[PDB]
């Protein structure tokens, strides 16, 4: 007879469905953060501020395409608030392509940001690593001068 | 009926084989061309050698 606790296997299958839903959520998030990686590692050689805004709205709308269960997860809130907080590259990054960029201007900014740099590969992957909304005051002083 | 022109048949055969060869060649060259065009569309000033 061995009447077993079927609730255990009901929880098992419910957790399996939730696991598949989370697998889909994280596949979409992997695509999202891979796009984030490409817009991160780009050395700002061809990208424009308008292109940054395009990427922002594209990521926002593909994120909002999540279905009800996939939209209500905590990770969805995390990524959405991340995008809203970064809804900022176009605002400050208009200093590199400007004529104000030079060797000592790089030096004074590199002192202000305290990080070390290599001139050959000027990758925004480390420029964004020093988050701009975090150090807006010093870079604006680097801007204003 | 007469002696068929085997020259025409071998011409067709060599045309077909060289056509397949050149089709593969053009596929490879198109891949090379598109990849180098995508490379050169960007200025490549701050991208490492």
């Amino acid at each position: 007879d061995t009447g077993l606790l079927s609730g255990s296997e009901e929880r098992v299958q419910v957790a399996l469905e939730e696991l598949q839903d989370l697998k889909g959520v994280w596949s979409e998030l992997s695509k999202v953060w891979e796009q984030i990686d490409q817009m991160k590692e780009q050395p700002w050689v061809s990208v424009q501020p308008r292109k940054l805004r395009q990427n922002l709205d594209a990521l926002l709308n593909q994120l909002k395409s999540f279905p009800a269960r996939l939209r209500q997860y905590a990770s969805y809130e995390f990524v959405q608030r991340l995008l809203k907080g970064y809804m900022k590259i176009n605002m400050l990054v208009i200093e590199l392509k400007s004529e104000a960029l030079k060797d000592r201007h790089w030096k004074q900014l590199m002192k202000r940001l305290h990080v070390n740099w290599v001139v050959s590969e000027l990758t925004l992957g480390q420029i964004w690593d020093v988050d701009l909304q975090k150090n807006e005051a010093i870079v604006k002083d680097v801007l204003l001068v």
